[PDB]
């Protein structure tokens, strides 16, 4: 990895871009105005430690660089004297200024997340070098913000059927490794989820938390042995009972995921489950239930075709809320076409259908980890100051054919007001401190990470509150 | 990277579920039929390169793995005996073969691109291993056949208002680097493009093909300089006419973008351009013009109302087709809000009000390389063939699908694409297997360079 190969192509011409004496260069992000009326900042640490911090410059780079724009341009427009000075006065380490809002905070659109601003005036075109980089965080924040929406659903629904919010942080399974671009979106997006849950099989997000974050406890995120199609159906039509009973007696300690849809669903519920080997399901544990994956169709109505035939082999009860609760060592896992529409779908389904929450556990892939974009939360990086000639200038954009919310103006703050409202405060406002203390602080300047956060304090800052 | 931590959680279990005596997992990708009839098969060398080849099973490896498990299952269900029996009989080489279709190759949908399967028996369960590692070529097999997609239309256009294909590689550039979720997505999402386009500003994409694939040319892809609104806004309302003149004669030798629309896309264009500054635009060289970047709104009609704002203030001469060029040294590039679709719409909506595509070029971001999925092109990977107890079962998922036994691609003798399954390809009636074994016990067996996939991803009518 070299920064010096990591901008969109032309910012490497910017340098000669600006009016002469450009000493300051301040730009900002957001997640701008015009249902995800709040979002959770996660993801800039990963970034800053991995990417930004220490040697980033070295005379390799800078010469590996020089080739490379050589051929790239068809012409020699890289700053190697800019680049140089940054080796030569600061050891490689990036003259920048990174402020920004504590990680896992809930905050609500339009709202400054973080700025960027050079800390020496020879490195004025270093701020919108690194924008390409730092606008990436559009992904953990926006995986964090959907992922923390869909567990709102869940718990009001969890609140609403049963009157607890149990096994609440394993009722989204992340199953999104497969369906995203590469190993490292996948392992920053389940970082991303497990802000909010406990339950992942994109190993690689456990890895990511333990080196950028950590956690008290040994993981962050926790998986149960499971069985799929190609496993249950190298056994034969006539051994699916052989391989249902040798799954569940080797996993019989901890909560197993068997597929009852690979030959006939009705058969493995009814008869193998709720007859032949039903001694060995009712034996299990609280801690250790048989999970039933139901069969493909539609994701409410299978989860009802389960619930319903396993009722008519199983006990089931009404809890406190009078909803239907399958027995302890029995539950449900949808794991095919789980989005936040479909989430709201199923769980709404449930409950008129006098169904508790505390039967059901999700898993998403793509809806979770892939199919989400900048556009969702309107993820923006803008330029709000200059100083050029030792004259400051609040730059923005306000165009008339759009006019979405448009570019806030200035050196910029973020504060709680008395009555507990977020405000970010435009053309230098919050250096009058009327509305409290600045929500954002120092994270990164000049190749040191200045503000750290454990994983934990990221999961407290994000948690559900009963408002 | 420790490929024992790249699989998903639940196929870390699965040397605990297959019935006693497996010997053989054999699992294959295809793109399922269902717009995109063809694709480009791109990607796997990479992946091959950076995640599967040599020494990828260590001791080290394996006690992290199993430390991880420990707690990630709250049991031991990891399988340290099987890893070890890798480490010790393979020096950490994967016991696997790879077969696969050449990289650039456009098949159709329903056919077999590629096959996974375990060389030693007592590895059946490593061809669910590395599926989640192997299904991930989806991405860069989408970006490629998507930006193909669109190389058709810029091509059909491109021909009919000009009568020729010069520049085709330079008319859709990548701008996607902000709009993707990681570094890595974003070098395989670039290089993706580059098969099929030259024009680029994700440089990330450039040190990928290097290392993973190779050039004759010195890099893969090309930029020109450009001006946006912040290092605009940046000069005052004033100096907007000192800011476009001190980048035009900083670039002068290079052609040069300038977002035009930072204070008034008319008087920028009618007095700045037009004729303040008229003299170092006339000037200019045609391998080194001017590119006016349109204003905000609609894509079409901006493009348009730039072209028609260019008309009534510079030399417009109807080509030889009949439509109308801009001066060599005047350009447009369209880069916001561009897709397959807008695409589409944009090149029709000018060849409606007689502009030759000549005369624009376009940027796209997170429509080319993000705004994708597995779903596109039905990405699939399923298990056709399990020997157990010595007899061969075909498998194929059935719910309310797959192909059946060992696969082979072939070409017909009236140019047809055909996948033959359950080992049919033995026989060899419609010639020789197109998938050639790419990958065997930790060694990458055949390697393609870029303009080998250029040459194989090319347009039938180039
Ligand atoms: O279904 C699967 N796993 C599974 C099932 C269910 C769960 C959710 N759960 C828990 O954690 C838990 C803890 C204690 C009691 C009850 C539960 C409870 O219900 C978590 C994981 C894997 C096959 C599917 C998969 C994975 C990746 C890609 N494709 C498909
Ligand atoms: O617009 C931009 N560059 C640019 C301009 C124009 C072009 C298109 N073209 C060429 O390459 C070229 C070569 C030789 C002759 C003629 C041309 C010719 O017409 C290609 C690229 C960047 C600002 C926008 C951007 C970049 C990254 C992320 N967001 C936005």
């Amino acid at each position: 990895f070299n920064i010096l190969l990591a901008t969109d192509s032309y910012k490497v011409t910017h340098y000669k871009q600006y009016p002469p004496n450009t000493s300051k260069v301040y730009s900002y992000f957001e997640c701008r105005e015009k249902k995800y009326e709040e979002t959770v900042f996660y993801g800039l640490q990963y970034i800053l430690n991995k990417y930004l911090k220490g040697k980033v410059v070295t005379k390799e780079k800078i010469q590996e660089a020089k080739d490379v724009y050589k051929e790239h341009f068809q012409d020699d427009v890289f700053n190697e004297k800019g680049w140089n000075y940054i080796l030569e006065k600061y050891d490689g380490h990036l003259p920048i200024e990174i402020k920004a809002v504590p990680e896992g905070f809930v905050i609500p659109r339009g709202n400054v997340l973080f700025t960027v601003e050079n800390t020496d005036p020879e490195c004025y075109w270093l701020t919108n070098w690194i924008e390409t980089i730092l606008v990436q965080s559009w992904y953990p924040i926006t995986v964090a913000t959907n992922s923390r929406e869909q567990k709102k659903i869940l718990a009001k629904y969890l609140l609403e059927t049963s009157g607890n919010l149990d096994g609440l942080e394993y009722k989204l399974h992340d199953f999104g490794y497969r369906g995203v671009s590469s190993q490292e979106t996948a392992g920053i997006g389940a970082s991303a989820h497990l802000v909010n849950f406990k339950g992942t099989d994109t190993v690689a997000g456990l890895a990511l938390i333990k080196k950028y974050y950590g956690t008290k406890d040994p993981v962050p995120g926790y998986s149960v042995p499971a069985a799929e199609h190609s496993t249950i159906t190298a056994w034969g039509k006539d051994h699916e009972k052989d391989a249902f009973e040798h799954i569940v007696t080797q996993f019989s300690s901890v909560p197993v995921s068997v597929v009852s849809d690979s030959y006939d669903i009705y058969n493995a519920c009814e008869k193998i489950w709720g007859e032949d080997l039903r001694h060995l399901i009712v034996s299990r544990s609280t801690q250790a239930p048989l999970i039933i994956r139901p069969d493909s169709g539609n994701p409410l109505d299978t989860v009802l075709k389960v619930l319903e035939i396993l009722g008519k082999k199983f006990p089931v009860t009404e809890n406190s809320k009078g909803y239907k609760l399958l027995p302890p060592y029995l539950r449900v896992i949808q794991g095919d076409g789980v989005d936040i529409n479909t989430l709201q779908e199923i769980v709404e389904g449930m409950k008129q259908k006098m169904w508790s929450i505390e039967n059901i556990a999700f898993g998403s892939g793509g809806g979770l980890l892939q199919k989400l974009t900048r556009d969702l939360l309107n993820c923006s990086f803008k330029c709000s100051y200059v100083v050029t000639n030792g004259l400051g200038i609040n730059v923005f954009k306000d165009p008339v054919a759009d006019p979405n919310k448009r570019s806030k103006k200035g050196r910029l703050s973020l504060h709680r007001t008395p009555a507990g409202n977020f405000v970010t405060l435009e053309e230098g406002k919050g250096d009058l401190e009327e509305y409290g203390q600045d929500l954002l602080h120092t994270v990164f300047k000049n190749g040191k990470v200045t503000k750290s956060y454990s994983f934990d304090e990221i999961r407290k800052n994000a948690q559900l509150n009963i408002e």
